[PDB]
Protein backbone atom coordinates (compact mmCIF):
# COMPACT_ATOMS: atom_id res chain seq x y z
CA UNK A 1 0.00 0.00 0.00
CA UNK A 2 3.31 1.90 -0.50
CA UNK A 3 3.13 5.42 -0.73
CA UNK A 4 5.34 8.56 0.17
CA UNK A 5 4.15 11.56 2.08
CA UNK A 6 5.71 14.93 2.95
CA UNK A 7 4.68 18.70 3.99
CA UNK A 8 5.71 21.00 1.70
CA UNK A 9 5.97 24.69 3.23
CA UNK A 10 5.82 28.10 0.80
CA UNK A 11 5.91 30.63 2.75
CA UNK A 12 3.26 30.79 5.77
CA UNK A 13 1.55 27.77 3.73
CA UNK A 14 1.81 24.24 4.30
CA UNK A 15 1.01 21.61 1.35
CA UNK A 16 0.29 18.08 2.42
CA UNK A 17 1.04 15.32 -0.01
CA UNK A 18 0.82 12.12 -0.89
CA UNK A 19 1.97 9.94 -3.10
CA UNK A 20 0.75 6.43 -4.04
CA UNK A 21 2.76 3.70 -5.88
CA UNK A 22 -0.30 1.64 -5.55
CA UNK A 23 -4.08 1.58 -7.17
CA UNK A 24 -4.99 5.06 -5.48
CA UNK A 25 -7.76 6.88 -7.33
CA UNK A 26 -8.69 8.81 -4.09
CA UNK A 27 -7.38 10.31 -0.54
CA UNK A 28 -8.47 11.75 2.39
CA UNK A 29 -6.19 13.75 4.64
CA UNK A 30 -7.20 14.12 8.69
CA UNK A 31 -5.71 16.72 10.10
CA UNK A 32 -5.55 18.84 13.64
CA UNK A 33 -3.72 21.74 13.45
CA UNK A 34 -2.25 22.84 17.01
CA UNK A 35 -5.11 19.90 18.09
CA UNK A 36 -8.26 22.01 16.47
CA UNK A 37 -11.05 20.49 14.93
CA UNK A 38 -10.42 17.94 13.10
CA UNK A 39 -10.47 18.68 9.55
CA UNK A 40 -10.82 15.58 6.88
CA UNK A 41 -10.33 16.92 3.46
CA UNK A 42 -10.92 15.14 0.20
CA UNK A 43 -7.00 16.15 -1.52
CA UNK A 44 -6.74 17.19 -5.13
CA UNK A 45 -4.99 14.93 -7.70
CA UNK A 46 -1.60 17.30 -8.97
CA UNK A 47 -1.25 15.49 -12.31
CA UNK A 48 1.85 17.42 -12.73
CA UNK A 49 3.49 16.33 -9.47
CA UNK A 50 1.74 12.77 -9.69
CA UNK A 51 0.72 13.09 -6.40
CA UNK A 52 -2.12 14.35 -3.90
CA UNK A 53 -1.89 17.54 -2.50
CA UNK A 54 -4.31 19.38 -0.15
CA UNK A 55 -2.70 23.14 1.19
CA UNK A 56 -3.14 24.70 4.62
CA UNK A 57 -2.76 28.66 4.68
CA UNK A 58 -0.84 30.32 7.38
CA UNK A 59 0.16 26.90 9.10
CA UNK A 60 3.69 27.28 8.45
CA UNK A 61 4.16 28.30 11.63
CA UNK A 62 1.66 25.71 13.83
CA UNK A 63 2.06 22.21 14.29
CA UNK A 64 0.34 19.93 12.37
CA UNK A 65 -0.96 15.97 13.28
CA UNK A 66 -2.08 14.16 9.97
CA UNK A 67 -2.66 11.13 8.76
CA UNK A 68 -4.13 10.19 5.29
CA UNK A 69 -7.01 7.49 4.15
CA UNK A 70 -6.62 6.29 0.39
CA UNK A 71 -7.76 3.35 -1.37
CA UNK A 72 -6.04 0.52 -2.73
CA UNK A 73 -8.34 -0.89 -4.96
CA UNK A 74 -11.57 -1.05 -3.63
CA UNK A 75 -10.70 -1.19 -0.14
CA UNK A 76 -9.34 1.73 2.29
CA UNK A 77 -6.49 1.91 4.23
CA UNK A 78 -5.13 4.32 6.75
CA UNK A 79 -1.55 5.73 7.33
CA UNK A 80 0.17 6.24 10.59
CA UNK A 81 0.11 9.74 11.99
CA UNK A 82 2.03 12.11 11.15
CA UNK A 83 3.37 15.35 12.27
CA UNK A 84 4.66 18.71 11.20
CA UNK A 85 7.24 20.35 11.72
CA UNK A 86 16.10 16.56 1.14
CA UNK A 87 15.96 19.58 -1.56
CA UNK A 88 18.93 18.12 -3.14
CA UNK A 89 18.99 17.89 -7.09
CA UNK A 90 19.69 14.29 -6.38
CA UNK A 91 17.10 14.14 -4.41
CA UNK A 92 14.73 13.71 -7.18
CA UNK A 93 14.05 9.86 -8.07
CA UNK A 94 14.86 9.32 -11.79
CA UNK A 95 11.65 7.17 -11.64
CA UNK A 96 9.49 10.17 -10.94
CA UNK A 97 10.77 11.83 -14.70
CA UNK A 98 8.15 11.90 -17.31
CA UNK A 99 9.03 10.15 -20.57
CA UNK A 100 9.71 13.19 -23.44
CA UNK A 101 7.87 13.41 -26.18
CA UNK A 102 9.58 13.46 -29.84
CA UNK A 103 12.71 13.28 -29.00
CA UNK A 104 12.90 15.86 -26.44
CA UNK A 105 13.76 15.99 -22.65
CA UNK A 106 11.51 16.24 -19.95
CA UNK A 107 12.53 19.79 -18.08
CA UNK A 108 12.29 19.81 -14.48
CA UNK A 109 13.38 23.48 -13.18
CA UNK A 110 13.68 23.34 -9.41
CA UNK A 111 14.02 25.64 -6.36
CA UNK A 112 16.79 24.72 -4.18
CA UNK A 113 17.27 28.32 -2.78
CA UNK A 114 16.56 27.06 0.69
CA UNK A 115 13.92 29.57 1.53
CA UNK A 116 15.41 32.40 -0.15
CA UNK A 117 12.70 32.62 -2.80
CA UNK A 118 9.52 30.67 -3.18
CA UNK A 119 8.49 29.28 -6.43
CA UNK A 120 6.53 31.95 -7.51
CA UNK A 121 9.63 34.09 -7.04
CA UNK A 122 12.05 32.57 -9.19
CA UNK A 123 11.68 32.91 -13.58
CA UNK A 124 12.44 30.63 -16.10
CA UNK A 125 12.44 31.03 -20.32
CA UNK A 126 13.39 28.62 -22.83
CA UNK A 127 14.86 30.41 -26.35
CA UNK A 128 16.39 28.99 -29.09
CA UNK A 129 16.14 27.81 -32.75
CA UNK A 130 13.40 25.53 -33.78
CA UNK A 131 15.44 23.68 -36.00
CA UNK A 132 11.78 22.18 -37.91
CA UNK A 133 11.93 25.46 -38.97
CA UNK A 134 15.39 27.54 -38.95
CA UNK A 135 13.04 30.11 -36.52
CA UNK A 136 14.37 31.53 -33.40
CA UNK A 137 11.53 30.78 -30.87
CA UNK A 138 10.41 30.54 -26.74
CA UNK A 139 9.01 27.48 -25.02
CA UNK A 140 6.02 27.65 -24.03
CA UNK A 141 3.98 25.09 -21.28
CA UNK A 142 2.89 22.65 -23.44
CA UNK A 143 6.43 22.07 -24.90
CA UNK A 144 5.99 23.80 -27.76
CA UNK A 145 8.27 26.25 -29.63
CA UNK A 146 6.39 29.52 -30.11
CA UNK A 147 8.47 31.99 -32.95
CA UNK A 148 9.83 35.62 -31.58
CA UNK A 149 9.13 38.55 -33.17
CA UNK A 150 9.74 42.07 -33.01
CA UNK A 151 5.70 42.58 -32.63
CA UNK A 152 5.62 39.97 -29.68
CA UNK A 153 7.71 42.73 -27.43
CA UNK A 154 4.00 44.60 -27.93
CA UNK A 155 1.67 42.23 -27.55
CA UNK A 156 -0.95 41.50 -24.55
CA UNK A 157 0.66 40.43 -21.91
CA UNK A 158 3.92 41.52 -22.50
CA UNK A 159 6.45 43.02 -19.77
CA UNK A 160 7.32 46.55 -19.26
CA UNK A 161 10.56 48.01 -17.29
CA UNK A 162 10.81 51.87 -17.25
CA UNK A 163 8.17 52.52 -20.26
CA UNK A 164 9.96 50.22 -22.36
CA UNK A 165 7.94 46.78 -23.73
CA UNK A 166 9.47 43.70 -23.30
CA UNK A 167 8.60 39.72 -24.70
CA UNK A 168 7.30 38.62 -21.95
CA UNK A 169 8.64 35.01 -22.35
CA UNK A 170 8.98 33.35 -19.29
CA UNK A 171 7.48 31.33 -16.23
CA UNK A 172 7.85 30.74 -12.69
CA UNK A 173 8.83 27.44 -11.15
CA UNK A 174 5.02 27.40 -9.51
CA UNK A 175 3.59 27.09 -12.81
CA UNK A 176 4.95 23.56 -13.78
CA UNK A 177 6.86 20.97 -12.88
CA UNK A 178 7.67 19.16 -15.87
CA UNK A 179 7.56 20.88 -19.43
CA UNK A 180 8.97 19.08 -22.53
CA UNK A 181 11.52 20.12 -24.34
CA UNK A 182 11.29 19.23 -27.91
CA UNK A 183 14.84 19.74 -30.19
CA UNK A 184 16.35 22.85 -30.52
CA UNK A 185 19.75 24.68 -31.57
CA UNK A 186 21.72 26.90 -29.34
CA UNK A 187 18.39 26.94 -26.86
CA UNK A 188 19.48 28.69 -23.97
CA UNK A 189 17.27 28.55 -20.28
CA UNK A 190 17.76 31.87 -18.66
CA UNK A 191 16.96 31.55 -15.02
CA UNK A 192 16.14 34.63 -12.83
CA UNK A 193 15.07 35.53 -9.16
CA UNK A 194 12.74 38.63 -7.64
CA UNK A 195 11.61 39.03 -11.46
CA UNK A 196 11.80 38.22 -14.85
CA UNK A 197 14.31 39.66 -17.31
CA UNK A 198 14.11 42.23 -19.88
CA UNK A 199 15.52 41.31 -23.25
CA UNK A 200 14.09 42.66 -26.60
CA UNK A 201 13.25 39.95 -29.38
CA UNK A 202 13.51 40.60 -32.80
CA UNK A 203 11.84 38.76 -36.09
CA UNK A 204 15.74 36.86 -36.12
CA UNK A 205 17.31 36.36 -32.77
CA UNK A 206 17.09 38.36 -29.11
CA UNK A 207 19.23 40.97 -27.76
CA UNK A 208 20.26 39.54 -24.52
CA UNK A 209 21.58 41.54 -21.35
CA UNK A 210 24.47 43.62 -22.05
CA UNK A 211 27.19 43.84 -18.63
CA UNK A 212 29.14 46.74 -20.26
CA UNK A 213 26.28 49.17 -20.50
CA UNK A 214 25.59 50.91 -17.09
CA UNK A 215 21.91 51.27 -18.07
CA UNK A 216 21.09 47.54 -19.29
CA UNK A 217 17.74 46.87 -18.10
CA UNK A 218 18.87 43.41 -16.38
CA UNK A 219 21.99 45.16 -14.59
CA UNK A 220 20.09 44.55 -11.30
CA UNK A 221 18.53 41.76 -11.73
CA UNK A 222 20.06 38.20 -10.41
CA UNK A 223 20.29 36.09 -13.55
CA UNK A 224 22.28 33.27 -15.03
CA UNK A 225 21.59 30.37 -17.53
CA UNK A 226 22.05 27.00 -18.92
CA UNK A 227 22.90 26.27 -23.18
CA UNK A 228 21.86 23.40 -24.71
CA UNK A 229 21.26 21.68 -27.92
CA UNK A 230 19.03 18.95 -28.88
CA UNK A 231 19.13 16.75 -31.85
CA UNK A 232 19.05 13.58 -33.53
CA UNK A 233 22.10 12.69 -31.34
CA UNK A 234 20.43 13.34 -28.10
CA UNK A 235 21.10 16.09 -25.24
CA UNK A 236 24.01 18.09 -24.98
CA UNK A 237 24.28 21.39 -22.43
CA UNK A 238 26.39 23.09 -19.85
CA UNK A 239 26.22 25.60 -17.07
CA UNK A 240 28.70 28.66 -17.82
CA UNK A 241 31.01 30.92 -15.95
CA UNK A 242 32.16 32.16 -19.61
CA UNK A 243 30.52 35.57 -19.22
CA UNK A 244 29.50 35.79 -15.13
CA UNK A 245 27.83 34.22 -12.20
CA UNK A 246 24.73 34.78 -11.03
CA UNK A 247 24.30 32.06 -8.49
CA UNK A 248 24.61 28.53 -7.87
CA UNK A 249 22.89 26.09 -10.70
CA UNK A 250 23.08 22.47 -10.75
CA UNK A 251 22.93 20.62 -13.94
CA UNK A 252 21.80 16.89 -13.39
CA UNK A 253 21.14 15.17 -16.42
CA UNK A 254 19.45 11.29 -16.69
CA UNK A 255 19.10 8.76 -19.41
CA UNK A 256 16.44 6.50 -21.13
CA UNK A 257 18.11 3.28 -20.72
CA UNK A 258 19.03 4.19 -16.80
CA UNK A 259 22.62 3.27 -17.42
CA UNK A 260 23.43 7.53 -17.72
CA UNK A 261 22.72 9.98 -14.51
CA UNK A 262 25.51 13.04 -13.78
CA UNK A 263 25.21 16.08 -12.46
CA UNK A 264 27.47 19.26 -12.93
CA UNK A 265 27.47 22.25 -11.22
CA UNK A 266 28.47 24.36 -7.76
CA UNK A 267 28.28 21.83 -5.20
CA UNK A 268 25.28 22.05 -3.43
CA UNK A 269 26.96 22.69 -0.16
CA UNK A 270 28.32 26.43 -1.24
CA UNK A 271 26.06 29.26 -0.07
CA UNK A 272 25.74 32.08 -2.93
CA UNK A 273 27.17 34.42 0.20
CA UNK A 274 30.09 32.19 0.75
CA UNK A 275 30.64 32.26 -2.88
CA UNK A 276 31.37 36.19 -3.05
CA UNK A 277 33.22 36.17 0.40
CA UNK A 278 35.34 32.98 -0.71
CA UNK A 279 35.81 34.95 -3.73
CA UNK A 280 37.72 38.10 -2.81
CA UNK A 281 39.80 36.28 -0.49
CA UNK A 282 40.62 33.04 -3.13
CA UNK A 283 41.80 35.17 -6.22
CA UNK A 284 45.00 37.48 -6.55
CA UNK A 285 44.84 41.21 -6.14
CA UNK A 286 43.84 41.84 -9.92
CA UNK A 287 40.35 39.35 -10.04
CA UNK A 288 39.18 40.67 -6.96
CA UNK A 289 37.21 43.89 -8.07
CA UNK A 290 35.02 41.01 -10.77
CA UNK A 291 33.38 40.25 -7.40
CA UNK A 292 32.67 43.79 -6.52
CA UNK A 293 31.97 46.26 -9.16
CA UNK A 294 28.08 44.71 -10.05
CA UNK A 295 27.94 42.86 -6.10
CA UNK A 296 24.93 41.91 -5.32
CA UNK A 297 23.77 40.90 -8.64
CA UNK A 298 26.61 38.94 -9.81
CA UNK A 299 30.42 37.72 -10.04
CA UNK A 300 31.83 39.54 -13.28
CA UNK A 301 34.24 37.20 -15.93
CA UNK A 302 37.75 39.03 -16.33
CA UNK A 303 36.86 40.60 -20.36
CA UNK A 304 33.62 42.33 -18.16
CA UNK A 305 36.22 43.96 -16.10
CA UNK A 306 39.87 45.20 -16.08
CA UNK A 307 41.02 42.95 -17.84
CA UNK A 308 39.87 44.49 -20.93
CA UNK A 309 41.41 46.73 -23.56
CA UNK A 310 42.64 49.97 -22.03
CA UNK A 311 41.83 48.35 -18.44
CA UNK A 312 43.97 48.61 -15.29
CA UNK A 313 44.91 44.60 -16.23
CA UNK A 314 45.20 44.65 -20.05
CA UNK A 315 48.76 43.58 -19.65
CA UNK A 316 48.08 41.06 -16.95
CA UNK A 317 49.95 37.61 -19.23
CA UNK A 318 52.56 40.41 -20.45
CA UNK A 319 56.26 38.35 -19.27
CA UNK A 320 54.39 34.94 -19.69
CA UNK A 321 53.67 34.77 -23.30
CA UNK A 322 53.77 37.15 -26.45
CA UNK A 323 49.96 36.61 -26.80
CA UNK A 324 48.00 39.28 -25.56
CA UNK A 325 45.88 38.79 -22.37
CA UNK A 326 42.56 39.94 -24.37
CA UNK A 327 43.49 36.98 -27.20
CA UNK A 328 44.31 34.86 -24.11
CA UNK A 329 40.70 35.51 -22.20
CA UNK A 330 38.77 35.23 -24.90
CA UNK A 331 40.07 32.51 -27.01
CA UNK A 332 40.81 34.74 -30.02
CA UNK A 333 43.58 35.62 -32.46
CA UNK A 334 46.47 34.62 -31.56
CA UNK A 335 45.18 32.38 -28.95
CA UNK A 336 42.12 30.87 -31.17
CA UNK A 337 43.58 27.47 -30.86
CA UNK A 338 41.74 25.73 -27.86
CA UNK A 339 44.65 23.91 -26.39
CA UNK A 340 46.89 26.58 -26.72
CA UNK A 341 43.82 29.39 -25.29
CA UNK A 342 42.78 26.22 -22.56
CA UNK A 343 47.01 26.25 -21.84
CA UNK A 344 47.55 29.85 -21.64
CA UNK A 345 44.54 30.24 -19.23
CA UNK A 346 46.00 27.31 -16.82
CA UNK A 347 49.63 28.53 -16.97
CA UNK A 348 51.25 24.53 -18.17
CA UNK A 349 51.55 26.47 -22.10
CA UNK A 350 55.79 26.44 -21.57
CA UNK A 351 55.20 23.08 -20.64
CA UNK A 352 53.26 20.73 -23.02
CA UNK A 353 53.84 17.64 -20.79
CA UNK A 354 51.45 19.16 -18.49
CA UNK A 355 48.84 20.59 -20.96
CA UNK A 356 46.52 17.70 -19.89
CA UNK A 357 47.99 17.36 -16.15
CA UNK A 358 44.74 18.95 -14.31
CA UNK A 359 46.46 19.10 -10.84
CA UNK A 360 49.67 21.21 -12.87
CA UNK A 361 46.66 23.69 -13.72
CA UNK A 362 46.71 27.53 -12.36
CA UNK A 363 50.40 26.60 -9.65
CA UNK A 364 51.99 30.07 -10.54
CA UNK A 365 50.42 33.44 -12.14
CA UNK A 366 50.01 35.16 -14.32
CA UNK A 367 46.76 32.23 -14.67
CA UNK A 368 42.74 32.71 -14.69
CA UNK A 369 42.23 32.54 -11.28
CA UNK A 370 38.52 33.36 -11.97
CA UNK A 371 38.54 30.68 -14.12
CA UNK A 372 40.10 28.86 -10.90
CA UNK A 373 37.73 29.33 -8.66
CA UNK A 374 34.89 27.91 -10.49
CA UNK A 375 36.66 24.70 -10.89
CA UNK A 376 37.54 24.58 -6.71
CA UNK A 377 33.82 25.19 -6.07
CA UNK A 378 32.46 22.92 -8.46
CA UNK A 379 31.14 19.39 -8.36
CA UNK A 380 33.94 17.05 -9.78
CA UNK A 381 36.04 20.20 -9.88
CA UNK A 382 34.35 20.38 -13.96
CA UNK A 383 33.38 24.41 -14.35
CA UNK A 384 33.12 26.41 -17.69
CA UNK A 385 35.52 28.84 -16.19
CA UNK A 386 36.22 30.32 -20.04
CA UNK A 387 35.59 29.82 -23.47
CA UNK A 388 37.79 26.90 -23.59
CA UNK A 389 37.59 24.77 -20.62
CA UNK A 390 36.42 21.91 -22.35
CA UNK A 391 39.96 20.97 -23.28
CA UNK A 392 40.91 17.56 -21.08
CA UNK A 393 37.27 17.30 -19.85
CA UNK A 394 37.14 20.26 -17.86
CA UNK A 395 33.86 21.74 -18.64
CA UNK A 396 30.74 21.50 -16.54
CA UNK A 397 29.15 19.80 -20.10
CA UNK A 398 27.29 16.84 -20.66
CA UNK A 399 25.61 15.03 -23.37
CA UNK A 400 23.82 11.46 -23.57
CA UNK A 401 22.19 10.11 -26.58
CA UNK A 402 18.86 9.31 -25.17
CA UNK A 403 17.73 11.47 -22.38
CA UNK A 404 14.94 11.06 -20.65
CA UNK A 405 14.88 14.14 -18.26
CA UNK A 406 17.04 17.62 -17.47
CA UNK A 407 17.00 19.20 -13.79
CA UNK A 408 18.46 22.35 -13.45
CA UNK A 409 18.74 23.39 -9.81
CA UNK A 410 18.59 27.26 -8.81
CA UNK A 411 20.78 27.09 -5.48
CA UNK A 412 21.42 29.35 -3.26
O1 LIG B 1 34.26 33.12 -26.51
C1 LIG B 1 34.59 34.47 -26.85
C2 LIG B 1 33.46 35.00 -27.67
O2 LIG B 1 32.23 34.84 -26.88
C3 LIG B 1 31.02 35.28 -27.64
O3 LIG B 1 29.80 35.11 -26.79
C4 LIG B 1 29.63 33.71 -26.40
C5 LIG B 1 28.60 33.07 -27.27
O4 LIG B 1 29.13 32.88 -28.60
C6 LIG B 1 28.19 31.71 -26.76
O5 LIG B 1 26.91 31.46 -27.44
C7 LIG B 1 26.71 30.02 -27.35
C8 LIG B 1 26.82 29.45 -28.71
O6 LIG B 1 28.20 29.51 -29.15
C9 LIG B 1 26.41 28.00 -28.75
O7 LIG B 1 26.05 27.51 -30.06
C10 LIG B 1 26.56 26.16 -30.25
C11 LIG B 1 27.87 26.24 -30.94
O8 LIG B 1 28.89 26.77 -30.07
C12 LIG B 1 28.36 24.88 -31.40
O9 LIG B 1 29.19 24.26 -32.35
C13 LIG B 1 30.00 23.07 -32.25
C14 LIG B 1 31.38 23.57 -32.08
O10 LIG B 1 31.55 23.94 -30.69
C15 LIG B 1 32.46 22.60 -32.50
O11 LIG B 1 33.64 23.30 -32.58
O12 LIG B 1 32.19 22.00 -33.84
C16 LIG B 1 30.87 21.36 -33.93
C17 LIG B 1 30.65 20.94 -35.35
O13 LIG B 1 29.27 20.80 -35.63
C18 LIG B 1 29.74 22.29 -33.50
O14 LIG B 1 28.52 21.56 -33.34
O15 LIG B 1 27.31 24.09 -32.12
C19 LIG B 1 26.14 23.95 -31.27
C20 LIG B 1 25.16 23.04 -31.94
O16 LIG B 1 24.43 23.80 -32.88
C21 LIG B 1 25.57 25.34 -31.04
O17 LIG B 1 24.31 25.27 -30.37
O18 LIG B 1 25.04 27.80 -28.21
C22 LIG B 1 24.96 28.26 -26.82
C23 LIG B 1 23.55 28.10 -26.35
O19 LIG B 1 23.15 26.75 -26.54
C24 LIG B 1 25.40 29.72 -26.67
O20 LIG B 1 25.53 29.96 -25.27
O21 LIG B 1 27.84 31.74 -25.31
C25 LIG B 1 28.95 32.26 -24.50
C26 LIG B 1 28.52 32.25 -23.07
O22 LIG B 1 27.29 32.95 -22.98
C27 LIG B 1 29.30 33.66 -24.94
O23 LIG B 1 30.44 34.09 -24.20
C28 LIG B 1 31.17 36.68 -28.18
O24 LIG B 1 30.06 36.92 -29.08
C29 LIG B 1 32.48 36.92 -28.86
O25 LIG B 1 32.64 38.34 -29.12
C30 LIG B 1 33.66 36.45 -28.04
O26 LIG B 1 34.87 36.61 -28.79
O1 LIG C 1 36.25 32.24 -28.23
C1 LIG C 1 36.33 30.85 -28.47
C2 LIG C 1 34.97 30.34 -28.83
O2 LIG C 1 34.10 30.46 -27.66
C3 LIG C 1 32.69 30.08 -27.99
O3 LIG C 1 31.72 30.04 -26.97
C4 LIG C 1 31.60 28.79 -26.27
C5 LIG C 1 30.53 27.98 -26.90
O4 LIG C 1 30.85 27.58 -28.26
C6 LIG C 1 30.29 26.72 -26.09
O5 LIG C 1 28.96 26.35 -26.46
C7 LIG C 1 28.55 24.99 -26.17
C8 LIG C 1 29.06 24.10 -27.26
O6 LIG C 1 30.47 23.82 -27.04
C9 LIG C 1 28.35 22.76 -27.30
O7 LIG C 1 28.57 22.21 -28.60
C10 LIG C 1 28.24 20.84 -28.75
C11 LIG C 1 29.43 20.09 -29.34
O8 LIG C 1 30.42 20.11 -28.37
C12 LIG C 1 29.05 18.67 -29.75
O9 LIG C 1 30.16 18.00 -30.29
O10 LIG C 1 28.02 18.77 -30.71
C13 LIG C 1 26.82 19.21 -30.12
C14 LIG C 1 25.67 19.10 -31.12
O11 LIG C 1 25.20 17.79 -31.26
C15 LIG C 1 26.99 20.64 -29.59
O12 LIG C 1 25.89 20.96 -28.83
O13 LIG C 1 26.86 22.92 -27.28
C16 LIG C 1 26.46 23.61 -26.05
C17 LIG C 1 24.97 23.69 -25.99
O14 LIG C 1 24.47 24.47 -27.07
C18 LIG C 1 27.06 25.01 -26.03
O15 LIG C 1 26.69 25.66 -24.80
O16 LIG C 1 29.95 27.06 -24.68
C19 LIG C 1 31.05 27.82 -24.07
C20 LIG C 1 30.70 28.08 -22.64
O17 LIG C 1 29.62 29.00 -22.58
C21 LIG C 1 31.31 29.10 -24.84
O18 LIG C 1 32.44 29.79 -24.27
C22 LIG C 1 32.17 30.79 -29.22
O19 LIG C 1 30.89 30.22 -29.57
C23 LIG C 1 33.09 30.61 -30.36
O20 LIG C 1 32.54 31.30 -31.51
C24 LIG C 1 34.44 31.14 -30.01
O21 LIG C 1 35.35 30.99 -31.11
Amino acid sequence: ADFTQGADVSGNNVTLWFKSSVNTTWVDVHYKVNSGVQQNVRMSFNAGAARFEHTILTAAQAEIEYFFTYNNGVPAYDTTTFTYRTNSIYSIPASSIPQPSEGGVSLKVMNGTGGAYTDDQIYWGVIGINPVNGKWSYLDLAGRLLPISSDLNNAPGHLTKDGINYANIYHKISDANWVNLPKIESGRLFLSVGSPLYMKTFDDGFAGPDLNNPTDPNLNIIFDFVAFTVDKDGYHGNTTRVDQFGFPIQHRLVNLAGNYDRTVGELESETRSGLFAKYVNEVPYEFKSLGTLQAPYRILSPMKGPFQEGGAYENYFAGYSSISTQDILLGVGEASNPEVCAALNRHVYTEPDNWNRVDQYYQAAPANYYAKFWHDHSIDGLAYGFCYDDVNGQAAYLEVGDPKGLIVRVGW
